[PDB]
């Protein structure tokens, strides 16, 4: 018994497995030990969290885990970690699945090993203590994407005395029909070391559901209060400079000298000196998003996949920032064609003028929506249309014999879906009959059939991604909320929220619970 | 040109593309044709009318070409003057367009908007089928002189047979996890 | 067969085996198709004919197995060489089908007429194994070819 | 011109037509109004492009009404010859038709149905 497969496994754990419960305690009661942790690869199969209490635990059978932890023959350690250092709690959050019962499950047996910790150990707090990466079991739950736990634990609610300080949700005055809740905020905005808020916003972006969990009550919350409350400017601020910058650079551009030798000669004139200040502004506005976009790859480090995964934004502005650095070079390069880059920044910057979209409900989901359809619909639609798109203008190129070149034809057959093809634009074919054929069928299939599918895929599309792209939107607020809480450049400390409130005043200890909660008031008409 | 078109063919593989060329079959075969017909129909009664009307543009099919232009968008509607009746030609052209522009096509639009919002599944069953088509045909030919068609290698189902010989099946291994009362 | 596909299981259970005069469980007609074959055929995919289809297959391999252990029954093949599960794809029986792809039979002395079977399944994650006799290469006709 | 629009203000007594005038009402209201903002970004950032890139058209007014023909389908897609970069001005073009038009459009088309799909009874 000393392979790998089922390496480390001894009869405690089989007898844990057969949900047998008198074994269990005979296996114990000869001195089984219960700290041989199983390290085998088959357990990283199925990984249970390696020690026969955490399997226990993560297959339901309460009862075993109630005996291993307060047995009178040898004691049990609950914070026991293995290999890989996620303890019971962090095992728990790991086994789960975000199923229904799988959520009650978990939810309870989170409760039940929580309670029974207090009660061995009222002085120690269990869910503080971190595996080898670093993370709670609430963080843990964030990154791993466990939504039911997340809500649990952001929800968790004990009126027992002796297990109230494990609570987040402590009710308020509530001598009536309205009752205020404070929800614990304890690592949920800065935990110092990695917050909630940072794991659910900077996540690898193929959590399963990234988007769903920041519509968790505190949370959503908490993130609109910190939008209505300082967010609000600073992100206006932010957007009317980035309006005037860019329509500083738009002046600047469109009243470019047409004369030669790219490097121009600052003549004394005050129209000239105005170009040139809104040329330097330009160039300053460029190499401030060069360095952003620097600094975000560098801070987020994104796994190189999530790039062009769920970071559009930021993409588009540092490929707008090498756009504009190219042009310096060039105009500085004795090079005419800094046009062609300058222009490719311009026109591209205006429409990164979405990305100050995200602040508003309705065309943040506009700019949701549009996000969506431009990766998949347009996307397909381009592919395929594209394919027809060659096959015929090749096609009637080869037929055509000054409109003999393949350019030519298939800007010809594209502006038939513009609605402007000719449909006689030339008289080489030399075979009528062929010619107008192809061209029937291409405006059939693509313009008549293509452009119309994509109207109805797109349709069908809004119909099925609303909450989904609401979602995104809310997700999209939390990075910038984030981004600005993290990076500030005015010297302000308003991002701390409701004070600290004497949540009990009475800790197992006797010392006083201070924890920085957060007060949200509601209505409940039933019997109250 | 043709051709290109088959390279739509090789798009059963991919999930997203599969279910897109699936789309596009079943609208060109209901809905495309549908429209085709009717609006075959519409366009040759208006065109002869026209022609039988006009008299360059006296030939049918300059007529028909003129008509088609009105459904891409480059009608122009005072494409002759030989017509020698100007309110009788322009009436014709104007029920023409409100008829297959304004209607026709936004009709077939909405049609396949209905459809596409029902054949979704149906599209996806499809894509699977066309996928377990090209894996036979690959299977049976495959011009790379290749036995790796095989599935998950033998195994002792029970061993026991009811004569108590053994029973080797050639069984394929599917992991799946229950999470109530398990 | 026609007591088979009335649902009038008692009368199969008596004739199959009966002490006064054998009754033929492979009998085969004049089209070839045989009991299997025939609740095959008489199902039309309805719910309530599919739970009635499963369970009286279920109820005459079992039958079948318990007279004639050593015999396959449902390899018999009709007139034209379509096993049950090849005729049931061919005709797009899909409740039979699923039932057949997924008949999972615990009771000893008749575990081997199953599919589906279980294997190391010592907590809430368990792997089956899907027999695929004739589903992916019969050398005869699989039920992907026929699909 | 505008009085005539005010003629769908008599239109309240007839409740086909007026659902219909309610109908155009929420439409202008939030799916046409989202739509310009964004088709109004658009078309701006690329005439200033591609007036910055030309030089009779070297002016913004000309530029912003040859790219607005492109939505009603009159695009000319060659209406110059002084941009003297043929790729980068084509590219421009064909991004922009490809943005607004094809997807612009076509996205008001769905948002429209969308929204007269779930305000019937509003
Ligand atoms: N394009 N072309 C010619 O140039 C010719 O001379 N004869 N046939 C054809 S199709
Ligand atoms: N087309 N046509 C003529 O050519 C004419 O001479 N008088 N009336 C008509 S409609
Ligand atoms: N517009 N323009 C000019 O007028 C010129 O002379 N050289 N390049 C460009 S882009």
């Amino acid at each position: 018994y000393t392979d790998s497969y089922y390496k480390g496994q001894t009869a405690l754990h089989i007898a844990i497995e057969r949900r047998n419960m008198t074994l269990v305690t005979l296996l114990v009661e000869n001195g089984a030990d219960v700290q041989a942790a199983a390290n085998g690869d088959f357990f990283k199969g199925f990984y249970f969290g390696e020690l026969p209490l955490s399997l226990a635990a993560c297959t339901n059978q309460l009862a075993i885990v109630k005996f291993l932890l307060q047995n009178s023959w040898q004691p049990a350690d609950i914070s026991a970690r293995d290999s890989v250092g996620n303890t019971v709690l962090h095992a728990l959050v790991e086994v789960a699945d975000n199923t229904v019962d799988n959520t009650k499950f978990v939810t309870s047996m989170y409760n039940e090993i929580l309670i029974l910790g207090a009660k061995l150990h009222p002085t120690l707090k269990l869910e503080e203590i971190t595996n080898r990466k670093g993370l709670t079991p609430l963080a843990l739950a964030a990154s791993s994407g466990k939504i039911g736990v997340l809500a649990y634990i952001l929800q968790r609610e004990i009126h027992e005395p002796e297990c109230r300080h494990l609570s987040r949700k402590f009710t308020e005055w509530a001598y009536g029909p309205v009752h205020s809740s404070l929800y614990d905020l304890s690592c949920i905005d800065t935990c110092e070391k990695n917050s909630v808020l940072e794991v659910i916003a900077y996540s690898s972006s193929e959590t399963p559901n990234r988007h769903d969990m920041l519509l968790v009550e505190p949370l959503n919350r908490l993130l609109q209060d910190k939008w209505d409350r300082f967010v609000k400017r600073i992100f206006y601020f932010n957007f009317f400079v980035y309006c005037l910058y860019m329509i500083i650079f738009t002046a600047a551009a469109y009243y470019r000298p047409v004369e030669g030798l790219p490097p121009y000669k600052l003549k004394n004139t005050v129209g000239d000196y105005f170009r040139v200040t809104g040329e330097i502004l330009s160039v300053s506005g460029g190499v401030y998003f060069f360095f952003r976009g620097i600094q975000y790859f560098l801070q987020r480090r994104p796994s190189l996949k999530s790039l062009f995964v769920d970071s559009y934004s930021e993409i588009l502005f540092f490929v707008q920032s090498l756009f504009m650095l190219v042009s310096v070079v060039l105009y500085f390069s004795q090079r005419k064609e800094y046009v062609a880059s300058m222009v490719f920044s311009l026109a591209m910057g205006w429409t990164n003028m979405l990305y100050y979209t995200r602040g508003f409900q309705q065309m943040g989901i506009y700019a949701v929506m549009i996000e969506k359809m431009i990766l998949r619909d347009l996307c397909r639609f381009m592919f395929v249309y594209l394919v027809f798109l060659f096959g015929f203008s090749t096609a009637v190129v080869t037929l055509i014999e000054s409109y003999n070149s393949l350019y030519s034809t298939c800007l010809e057959l594209f502006k038939f879906t513009i609605g402007m093809g000719d449909l006689e634009f030339t008289e080489n074919y030399d075979f009528k009959a062929v010619f107008i054929i192809l061209l029937l069928a291409y405006v059939i299939l693509t313009y008549i059939l293509l452009l119309n599918m994509l109207i109805a895929l797109m349709g069908e599309t809004v119909n099925k991604i609303a909450q989904e792209s609401k979602n995104i939107w809310k997700l999209q607020r939390a990075i910038t909320i984030l981004d600005t809480e993290k990076s500030f450049l005015k010297c302000m400390r308003k991002a701390f929220r409701s004070g600290k409130l004497l949540q009990v005043g009475f800790t197992p200890d006797g010392k006083d619970d201070y924890r920085w909660c957060f007060r949200v008031d509601e209505v409940n008409w039933t019997t109250w």
